[PDB]
């Protein structure tokens, strides 16, 4: 069973024990969460990176074209 | 000390106030996780965004160099 | 009120139950950090997936110029 206490209104003994073990997994909790955010974030620069370089080659290969079209034109 | 509970089996006093400080910490965590969930996926749209434009002028250069092509293989 | 315990330092009726209930809410957090990631992650693989096929295109116009440059350039 897990959060139940409709049918339990009294203390129990290692009171504190209880306490302290749930303390520590909240904040290893908190600890997740930010190790989380941290290896997405990373995930995202890398994509990012990506599409940048792919941009720089895109430039090059219209100014290549660019070249052919005016000559094309041309007489 | 953390997660100990072995050495110790009985109730100690503020033992209400020490439930009372768990369960602020337990909900701070959920608002933590929801909130960094809307920060990587609006990075994540950006990237997107980012690839749609990309595409948009790829396709165009396409375009361009079929024309080239066409009167280069003509005659 | 929530995280107090300065004007209580006392113990109080369903102790055992108070602890039930917030160990409960501590697991539900580290399960909804896990999920987080898990779609997170899903999401950036699409990201990259796009950025691959667009490669592939740009490859493929490229070598398209690159033979009417050749000519483009002979005589």
């Amino acid at each position: 069973g897990h959060m139940e206490g409709k049918p339990k209104m009294e203390p129990a003994a290692s009171s504190q024990a209880a306490v302290e073990e749930l303390r520590t997994q909240v904040r290893e909790l908190r600890s997740i969460i930010e190790t989380m955010k941290d290896q997405q974030k990373r995930e995202i620069k890398q994509l990012l990176s990506e599409l940048d370089e792919e941009k720089k080659i895109r430039l090059r290969l219209q100014m290549e074209v660019n070249d052919i079209k005016k000559a094309l034109q041309s007489k």
